[PDB]
């Protein structure tokens, strides 16, 4: 039993429910939210935007201190960084950009990602800004994550549009 509420259950482990994964991240306070990243960690605009200006800007001065050190992710990669006041961590990860020509296969190994951790609050991957078909994304997450994901779509429509043709 966990404390997320009010989610539609898609199958044995992948939940969703139209909701603003920073306000939802703020109420449950899960062990890992999940950053819809790129590779610079600049958190510019989307979740991570929106995420980053939750936390007062200090998402961004972790992760610039993390690329300086570290260098760029992978696109299909990821962090595990501090999740500041919105949950114990956050998990960064790059999905391909369509908007920059990025090969969408790779967002089943982004997707991968998630089974290292035991449950997650997530959005979609690669969908938004990103570029990418969110029902693709939808079914790649349901036939890659094998852990317990709960989904936030922060668009009441396009939730519903995902809800009324998941198969
Ligand atoms: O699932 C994500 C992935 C792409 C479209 C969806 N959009 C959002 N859902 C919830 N909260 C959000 N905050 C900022 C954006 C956003
Ligand atoms: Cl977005």
């Amino acid at each position: 039993v966990n404390s997320f509420s009010g989610y539609l259950k898609l199958t044995d482990n992948v939940y969703i429910k139209n909701a603003d994964i920073v306000e939802e991240a703020k109420k449950v306070k899960p062990t890992v939210v999940v950053n819809a990243a790129n590779v610079y960690l600049k958190h510019g605009g989307g979740v991570a935007g929106a995420l980053n200006k939750a936390t007062n800007n200090a998402m961004q001065v972790e992760s610039d201190d993390y690329i300086a050190t570290n260098g760029p992710l992978k696109v299909g990669g990821s962090c595990v960084l501090s999740g500041h006041n919105l949950a114990k961590h956050c998990l960064h990860v790059v999905g391909p950009n369509v908007n920059k020509g990025e090969d969408i296969q790779l967002l089943k190994s982004a997707y991968e990602n998630f089974n290292q951790h035991e449950v997650l609050l997530a959005p979609l991957l690669s969908a938004g800004i990103f570029g990418a078909d969110p029902i693709h994304s939808l079914r790649v997450c349901v036939d890659t994550v094998r852990t317990n994901v709960y989904l936030a779509v922060f668009d009441k429509n396009l939730y519903d549009k995902l809800v009324s043709s998941f198969l």
